[PDB]
């Protein structure tokens, strides 16, 4: 994995935001941010598998109410 950390920190930054979007739909976007920055994304799958990498308590990170 050699990409943006700019752009995977951006992805990350609003996933764990209380407003947490489609994970489908926020990554649509990050497209339009990568063409902005000229970030080269990963794959997908590759994307949402390393955010299972993180934790399940990462999922209470952003919903932590």
């Amino acid at each position: 994995s050699e990409f943006d950390e700019d752009a995977w920190q951006f992805l990350i930054a609003d996933y764990l935001r209380p407003e947490k979007p489609a994970f489908r739909k926020c990554y649509e976007r990050l497209e339009l941010a990568a063409r902005e920055h000229g970030w080269s994304i990963p794959s997908r799958a590759t994307a949402f598998r390393r955010i299972q990498q993180l934790d399940e308590a990462m999922v209470v990170a952003c919903r932590e109410g």
